[PDB]
């Protein structure tokens, strides 16, 4: 997810016909060994390999020990050198593109209001937030999509938006 | 109420991803670093979050320390400025911040004299005190906001000022 992307790596320079399980053994060897984990058992879930490519990503348990394990760039396996990076979709400061979405008229539902939302593209998030009494919209929402690269353009679309008495309001919810 | 929820408060805003167990570190670090604290120990017992809308309640051990928290109001945590706010089913005592209003025209009926008042929020309760018998007004009135934290902005925005020819008085009235 968003913060499936907080608990993966990527792998370079990976060795010639190695395996998931290989790879998996290694690295939560590597975390033992140099004391990194949080927790007992094995830090790293899963592995994906790309063998055309040469590459690889890790997924881990937790946040805290995907960042630990970047410490590994340049670690030795099978005599070659590995190169640990972060995700390209990786978000340093989590959130950070959740919008708020002002201005709703109050008898749209969720799935209404989604319907707005995924002309931009599909989300990851979403709620509508509603009065817990009488189950009626207080006419806000929050979503974020599953990428973040079209955040500024579903702003740029629907920021102002007039929808029937109504105008929209969306940004970032910060 | 009226004795409800007087150890529970509201925080909004809370960082995306945190956990309980880290809200709850950071508020009894300021407690006591913010010299809030009452007495040896952990002031905040439990904090319940709703990940989903992006809140948490706050449990504490004591009435008083439960009061004394509300001055945290927009303490910045991990870049997010904290909303702290009572719970929406805490209410204070009846009277407890009634406003005694004196200096008007006494000309000027009921709505007339609400609709001052009601620019700052609604009210609760009100009266304008008239000759009984002759049914006119002495030119004072009480009345009590629904929301509380409201009293001190109409405090600030209606004492003193200039209405017609008299300065109006507006004060909590015990």
């Amino acid at each position: 997810g968003p913060l499936g992307s907080a608990r993966r790596l990527y792998v370079g320079n990976i060795p010639f016909g190695i395996t998931e399980e290989a790879m998996m053994d290694f690295f939560n060897a590597q975390m033992r060994l140099g004391g990194l984990t949080q927790a007992p058992g094995n830090p790293v879930l899963a592995v994906q390999i790309n063998q055309d490519k040469n590459f690889a990503f890790l997924e881990f348990r937790s946040v805290d020990e995907t960042t630990q394990a970047m410490a590994f760039d340049g670690i030795i396996f099978q005599g070659q050198s590995l190169k640990i990076r972060r995700p390209h979709v990786y978000q340093p400061l989590p959130g950070a593109h959740k919008l708020f979405i002002g201005g709703l008229p109050n008898y749209l539902n969720d799935d209404q209001v989604k319907e707005l939302l995924t002309s931009f593209g599909p989300l990851k998030a979403f709620n509508l937030v509603k009065d817990s009494a009488t189950g009626l919209s207080k006419g806000y929402a929050f979503c974020e999509y599953v990428d973040i690269n079209v955040t500024d353009q579903a702003i740029a679309g629907l920021n102002g938006m007039q929808l029937g008495d109504k105008k929209l309001l969306v940004q970032r919810a910060s």
